[PDB]
């Protein structure tokens, strides 16, 4: 079960103090690991809002989410020797 990830997420313009709703989706298992990083040298963006994942997919949230998270919300989903990763544009204004 290698993790087919097909979310195109482009950018996500998000308002600087509101709440975002990111979602996304890949067909992994028995049990792959999506990391959500924030595009910045391996950059989580745990600390800077909210975040799920499932083992076939995966989306996170910006409940807090501020100008400082303008970033690169980017993705990587794999498992076992399957792999993938959707990349995610976040701005926030």
């Amino acid at each position: 079960l290698k993790p087919k990830i097909l979310t195109a997420s482009r950018k996500i313009k998000i308002k600087a103090g509101f709440t975002h709703n990111l979602e996304v989706d890949f067909i992994g298992a028995p049990d792959p690991t999506a990391t959500w990083t924030v595009g910045d040298s391996g950059a989580a963006l745990a600390p800077e809002l909210l975040v799920d994942a499932k083992s076939s997919t995966t989306s996170i949230f910006f409940p807090s989410a501020k100008r400082a998270d303008s970033g690169n919300y980017k993705l990587k989903v794999k498992n076992e020797l399957g792999e993938d990763e959707a990349i995610f544009e976040v701005i926030v204004q």
